C-alpha cells in the first residue's frame, strides 16, 4: 500500500501540473498495465532505496532498458503518455523522505515528501521553477517553487485545492520582482486542506475547528518540508544531509518560511517546528511571531513608502516636512502602515480617510492638533476612527458608520471634496468612490485589497469581490501623489493608466519593500549573531539585547536602501522620454533571452512603445519600475555565475551591510558568512543601479561587446577611481538642502554620462579581462590629485562655458565646489587619456594635461563634441557612429598631444608647446586648420562635415 | 569582362577595363614594397589576397553609390573611400612584418589571423554582422570603417 501511496502522490502532482487525462484514466491504465507499474516501482524504489547503495552499483542500466523496453511496446496513444508522464517524473524526481524512519520525521505521520526538478518535466508548464517540493499526505497536500538555492516567500493556505500549483505560480513572478532588492530569490508556497472543517452550524464551533485543524496541517507540510531539506552544523562549518535520504541533485539547505494570508499568525508554529528539526536558522525560520523587531514601533514600510511619497512631492515642489498638504488615506489609526504612515509629518492634513468599519471626515484640519489627537489614538493599544475626539474636528466634519443607509452631506465636506454641488447626502459605498476621487495632494494606501483598476480591466480578473463595488477607475482619480504602503493596491495597468493621466506612482513593490527589507536584513543578522553564538563570542542570553540594541540601526539602513532607490527612479523619471528606443531594445533582450513576458510583467508591446515614440513620451514611472527590477535580477544572475564575490577587491564592502556594532566586534563571521557571495553580489547589483543608471551595462553590451561582468568591473573602477559614490551623495544631500529635483536630476545625468564614456574607456585601451585593482590603484590616486586643480589648465571658451555652468547650478543653491566639480566632470575624463599619456612619455602629468587641455581648446574639439552629443540615436547604428566619431575625436587629440610632447622642454606651458609644434608643420597641416576653420564658419553639424572634420583632426597627426 | 567581350569588346581590352580600379591599388602596392624593401609582386599578392579577405570590394562599391547632392557628402564619401584604403595599406603593413617571401597571399593571412587578439576577433565578427545586415547607410559604413581600423595596431 506505500508503493501504491506514491504513484497516487505522483498522480495527484500531475493533477496539480495540469495534466490531460483525469486520475480515473491514469489508474485504469496503470491496473491494465500491472508490469509496467511494478517496473516503475522497482526503479523508483532502487534509485532512493539507500540499501542499494550498500548493495554495490544500482540496477541503473537494467531499470531503466526494462522500463523503455516496456514504454515502447505500447500501441495505445493515451496509455503512451501518461506512464511516460510517470517515467519523467521518476527521473525527474531528487529527493524523497520515503525510507526514512525516525519517529519525530513526518514520515512516521504519514506525510510523503518528493523533491523534484521542475526544469525536466514536460507536462510542466512554462515558466519551470528551479526546485519544487511536493509534500502530499491524506490531510493536507502542499507545493513550494523555488527559483534559486537563496530562496524566500510566503506560504499561502488556499481552498483551491483543485488546482493551486497554478494559483502559486501566478503569484511566483510578483513575488520574484518583489525580491529585486533583497538577497535571497523570489519563491512562493501554498498547501491546502483536503478534509473540510466539521461542518455543524454554528459559527463559534465551525471557526475553532477551521484554525485548529490549519495549525496541525501547517505543522506537516513544514514537517515535509524539513524532512529532505538539508542542515548546516557550525560544528564543521558543512552542509549535513538528512539520513535515510540518497541525493541526485546537489546541495541546498537555506529554507525561509515568511508570513501570508493564512500565516500571519503562524510565525511562532513555524519556527517551534523548525527548533523540533533542529533546523540551523532557529528563530529566522519565520519572519518575527515572538522573537524579532517590533514593526509596529518601527513603522519601517510607512517610512519606506514615505521616502516615494517626499520623493514626488519634491519633484511637484512640495517638501511635506514644512509646507501643509492634504491627505486621502485608506485605514485607522491602528495598523501598522496607515498608522505610522499618517504620524511622519505634523503638516499632514487628513481631510478624509475611511476604513472597514467606519470613515472619517475633516474638511478643514488643522496640523498641530490633528497630528496630537492622530497620536493620541495611536497611543491606544486598539481604536477605530469613532473614537476620534469630536471636539477637535472642524465644522461639519466628523465620524460616520458604514453600515448606515444615508450620511448626510456638509457644505464644508462638499467644498473638501469636490464633488456635485446639488448633494446634500450619500451613502457610504457612494461616499468612499467620492473620497478616492477627491483634488487631494497625497493618497495615502494602508488598507487590504485593490480600489483602483484600470478603464480596459474587468472586474473578476482582479481577483477582489469585497472592493468590488467600491473599485474605481485609474484615470479617473483626481490625486496628485498615490503612495501605497500596502500589498496590491492599484494593478499595474491601473498604474500605467495614473501615471499616463499626469499622477505620480511608483510599483507597491518598490514602496512597502522596507518591511520585506527589514524582514531580510535580520535574517541575514540573525545567521551571523548565530554563528557567532556557536563560537562563544556571543552570551545566549545577551543575544535578544543585541539585536533590540540594533533596531534603529537596521532601520537606518533599510532606509538608505530605499532612498538610494527612489533617487534613482526620481532621475530615471527625469531621462525617461530620451531613452525609450534604449527601454524597447532592453525589453526585446529580457523578452528573448530571460524568457520575459510582456503581458504577465505589464511591459508595453512593440506597437505602444512605437505609439510613445510618435508622441514623444517614453516609459510610465511603474513601467520603469518593473524593467529596472527586472534588470537587477538578470544582474544577480550574471554575477553569481561569475568569480566577481570571490575576489576581494569586490568583497571589501561586506562589512557595510551589518550594523557598525557587528561591523566592529564581528570581523572573521562576516567574512565567513555562510550568504556572502548572494549578498556581495545584491550589494554591487543595487550600488550599479542606482549610480550608473538601468540601461548602463546593456548599453555596454551593445557598444562595446562584452559581457554584464566586464560592465560591473568597469563600474567598479569608475567608481572607486572618480569617487562617484560620493559625487551622488553629495548631489543628493544638496538636493535636500532645498535645491529644486531639476538641478539635481541634470547634475546626475552628467554624471552618468561621465561613468559611461569613462567605462568604455576603460574596456577600450585597457587589457581585457579588466584587472580592477589594478586601473584602480594606478588612476584613482592621479585623478584625485588632479581634480581639486582643474582650474589652473582651461582656458577660453573651456573655461568660458565651465564657469557658466557652474554659476547656473550655484544659482540655484548648490554649492560652488560641487557646482565646479559637477561642470568639469566631461573635463575630468580627459584625465585617463592623460595619465595614460604620461605613463607612456614617463612624464609628469600636470605638464601632460596643461598641453592636453590647451590643444583642445586650439582645436575648439568642444564644440565638436557637444555636436556630436547632439547627434541622432533613434536606431542603434547611429549610436554606434556617434560613439564611434567621439571616439575618434579623442583618440586624435591623444595622438596630437603624443606629436607635441615629443617636442620642446617641460619648462613650455601649453602655449608656447603649441606655438612650436605649430611652427614646424607642414602645408597637410595649415589646410588641415583651414579646413575646420571653414568647417567652423559654415556651421553645418550633420554626420558627413563632422566625419570629415574628424580626419582633418586625424590628418594633423603623422601616425594616422 | 565577359559582358564588355559580348558586344564586340576584344577581351584583352575588356579585361583590362574590368581591372581600372584594382589597377589604381598598384600605386599603394608600389608604395607598400618601396617601404619594406620588397618584391611588388608579393606586396600585391597579399594586398588583394588580404581585399578578397575582408571584403573591400563591396565596401567600396556601396561607398560609391553614396549621395552627392551636396559638397559635403561629397568630401564624406571621399573620406571614407581613403580610410578604408589607407586601412588596407596598414593591415599590408602588419601581415608582410611577418612571414617569408615565399609564403602567398593565403598563408600569410592565416598566420596573420593566428596571432591576432580579441580586439581583431570583435572587428571581425563585427564586419560579419554589418555585411548579414545589408544597411549601406553612412552610419554603417562608417563604423565598418573603424573595424577595419581597429585590426590595425597603429590607429
Amino acid at each position: 500500500w506505500q508503493q501504491v501511496v506514491v504513484l497516487r502522490a505522483y498522480a495527484k502532482y500531475l493533477r496539480q501540473a495540469g495534466f490531460p487525462y483525469s486520475q480515473s484514466h491514469i489508474e485504469s491504465v496503470l491496473n491494465e498495465n500491472p508490469h509496467t507499474t511494478r517496473s516503475l516501482i522497482d526503479l523508483f524504489e532502487a534509485l532512493f532505496d539507500p540499501s542499494q547503495e550498500t548493495d554495490g552499483r544500482r540496477d541503473a542500466q537494467g531499470a531503466a532498458a526494462a522500463v523503455a523496453a516496456d514504454i515502447d511496446a505500447l500501441v495505445s496513444l493515451d496509455t503512451d503518455r501518461v506512464l511516460r508522464a510517470f517515467a519523467n517524473l521518476i527521473e525527474a524526481t531528487l529527493r524523497t523522505n520515503y525510507f526514512v524512519a525516525r519517529p519525530d520525521s513526518a514520515r512516521a505521520r504519514n506525510v510523503l515528501a518528493f523533491k523534484l526538478n521542475p526544469l525536466v518535466i514536460k507536462e510542466l508548464p512554462l515558466p519551470r521553477p528551479k526546485f519544487e517540493i511536493f509534500v502530499y499526505s491524506p490531510r493536507v497536500e502542499g507545493v513550494h517553487l523555488r527559483f534559486g538555492f537563496v530562496a524566500r516567500g510566503g506560504l499561502r493556505w488556499s481552498d483551491r485545492r483543485e488546482d493551486f500549483r497554478t494559483e502559486i505560480l501566478g503569484l511566483v513572478k510578483a513575488q520574484a520582482v518583489k525580491n529585486a532588492v533583497i538577497v535571497p530569490v523570489g519563491a512562493k508556497g501554498g498547501f491546502v486542506v483536503k478534509r473540510p472543517p466539521t461542518l455543524t452550524g454554528d459559527a463559534a464551533a465551525d471557526r475553532e475547528a477551521t484554525r485548529a485543524e490549519g495549525v496541525e496541517c501547517y505543522r506537516l507540510f513544514i514537517s515535509g518540508l524539513l524532512d529532505v531539506t538539508d542542515n548546516v552544523d557550525k560544528a564543521t562549518g558543512a552542509v549535513v544531509t538528512p539520513p535515510e535520504v540518497v541525493r541526485r541533485d546537489g546541495e541546498d539547505a537555506y529554507l525561509v518560511v515568511a508570513a501570508d494570508k493564512g500565516t500571519a499568525t503562524f510565525s511562532d508554529i513555524a519556527n517551534e517546528v523548525a527548533k523540533s528539526y533542529g533546523f540551523w536558522l532557529g528563530d529566522a525560520f519565520a519572519s518575527g511571531g515572538s522573537i524579532g523587531y517590533d514593526h509596529k514601533a518601527m513603522g519601517i514600510t510607512a517610512k519606506g513608502a514615505w521616502e516615494s511619497v517626499k520623493r514626488h512631492f519634491r519633484e511637484m515642489g512640495v517638501d511635506t516636512q514644512t509646507q501643509d498638504f492634504t491627505v486621502v488615506g485608506i485605514g485607522d489609526m491602528s495598523g501598522d502602515v496607515f498608522g505610522n504612515g499618517m504620524l511622519l509629518s505634523k503638516h499632514i492634513r487628513l481631510v478624509a480617510a475611511f476604513d472597514h468599519r467606519d470613515i472619517f471626515l475633516d474638511p478643514n484640519p488643522d496640523a498641530g492638533r490633528s497630528w496630537d489627537e492622530r497620536k493620541r489614538l495611536f497611543d491606544l493599544p486598539r481604536s477605530s476612527w469613532a473614537d476620534y475626539d469630536k471636539s477637535l474636528i472642524s465644522e461639519g466634519g466628523g465620524v460616520y458608520s458604514r453600515q448606515q443607509k444615508s450620511i448626510p452631506i456638509s457644505p464644508q465636506v462638499r467644498t473638501a471634496l469636490g464633488l456635485d454641488a446639488d448633494v446634500e447626502e450619500l451613502t457610504p459605498p457612494a461616499l468612499i468612490k467620492a473620497i478616492l476621487k477627491a483634488p487631494v495632494d497625497l493618497l495615502w494606501n494602508g488598507g487590504i485589497g485593490t480600489y483602483i483598476k484600470a478603464e480596459t480591466e474587468a472586474d473578476a480578473d482582479v481577483g477582489d469581490r469585497a472592493n468590488d463595488q467600491i473599485r474605481v477607475c485609474g484615470n479617473q482619480v483626481r490625486a496628485k501623489v498615490i503612495g501605497e504602503g500596502g500589498n496590491l493596491g492599484v494593478t499595474a495597468l491601473g498604474r500605467i493608466e495614473f501615471d499616463l493621466a499626469g499622477g505620480r506612482i511608483n510599483t507597491d513593490a518598490l514602496d512597502n519593500s522596507a518591511g520585506v527589507d527589514c524582514s531580510d536584513h535580520e535574517v541575514n543578522i540573525k545567521i551571523l549573531i548565530d554563528s557567532a553564538v556557536t563560537a562563544g563570542k556571543v552570551t545566549p542570553e545577551e543575544r535578544t539585547e543585541l539585536l533590540l540594541s540594533m533596531t534603529d540601526e537596521v532601520g537606518e539602513l533599510v532606509l538608505a536602501d530605499n532612498r538610494d532607490q527612489n533617487d534613482l527612479m526620481g532621475t530615471s523619471r527625469a531621462n525617461a522620454a530620451s531613452l525609450l528606443s534604449v527601454h524597447a531594445r532592453m525589453i526585446k533582450d529580457l523578452v528573448d533571452n530571460r524568457g520575459l513576458n510582456r503581458e504577465l510583467e505589464a511591459l508595453p508591446s512593440e506597437k505602444e512603445i512605437r505609439r510613445r515614440a510618435d508622441a514623444g513620451i517614453g516609459l510610465t514611472s511603474p513601467e520603469l519600475a518593473t524593467l529596472m527590477a527586472h534588470v537587477k535580477l538578470a544582474l544577480k544572475d550574471d554575477v553569481l555565475a561569475s568569480d566577481l564575490p570571490d575576489q576581494e577587491v569586490f568583497a571589501s564592502r561586506l562589512p557595510y551591510y551589518f550594523p557598525t556594532r557587528l561591523r566592529e566586534e564581528l570581523h572573521g563571521e562576516i567574512r565567513s558568512h555562510q550568504l556572502r557571495r548572494e549578498i556581495i553580489t545584491t550589494m554591487l547589483v543595487n550600488d550599479l543601479v542606482d549610480t550608473a543608471g538601468i540601461s548602463y551595462a546593456y548599453r555596454i553590451t551593445e557598444d562595446v561587446g562584452v559581457g554584464p561582468v566586464d560592465a560591473v568591473r568597469s563600474y567598479v573602477a569608475i567608481n572607486a577611481i572618480f569617487g562617484i559614490g560620493d559625487v551622488w551623495r553629495r548631489i543628493r544631500a544638496a538636493g535636500d538642502a532645498g535645491v529644486p529635483t531639476s538641478v539635481t536630476d541634470r547634475m546626475t545625468l552628467d554624471l552618468r554620462r561621465l561613468v559611461d564614456r569613462a567605462g568604455r574607456w576603460l574596456l577600450n585601451y585597457r587589457p581585457q579581462p579588466l584587472a580592477v585593482g589594478a586601473e584602480i590603484n594606478r588612476f584613482g590616486a592621479k585623478v584625485a590629485a588632479l581634480t581639486p586643480r582643474m582650474s589652473e589648465w582651461l582656458r577660453g571658451d573651456d573655461k568660458a562655458i565651465v564657469s557658466k555652468e557652474a554659476g547656473d547650478f550655484a544659482s540655484h543653491g548648490v554649492p560652488e565646489d560641487l557646482a565646479y566639480h559637477i561642470a568639469t566632470g566631461l573635463y575630468q575624463y580627459s584625465l585617463l587619456d592623460v595619465i595614460d599619456i604620461a605613463d607612456i612619455v614617463d612624464r609628469e602629468p600636470d605638464e601632460v594635461a596643461d598641453t592636453y587641455f590647451a590643444l583642445m581648446d586650439h582645436l575648439g574639439a568642444d564644440a565638436l563634441l557637444t555636436a556630436v552629443s547632439r547627434l541622432s540615436r533613434d536606431d542603434r547604428w547611429h549610436s554606434l557612429a556617434r560613439l564611434a566619431i567621439r571616439d575618434d575625436i579623442y583618440g586624435s587629440l591623444r595622438a596630437l598631444c603624443f606629436d607635441v610632447l615629443a617636442v620642446g622642454e617641460p619648462d613650455e606651458n601649453g602655449e608656447e608647446k603649441i606655438a612650436e609644434w605649430e611652427t614646424t608643420n607642414s602645408s597637410r597641416v595649415t589646410r588641415a586648420r583651414r579646413t575646420l576653420t571653414e568647417i567652423y564658419k559654415d556651421g553645418e553639424q550633420d554626420l558627413a562635415t563632422l566625419s570629415v572634420a574628424a580626419r582633418q583632426i586625424r590628418s594633423m597627426t603623422r601616425t594616422s
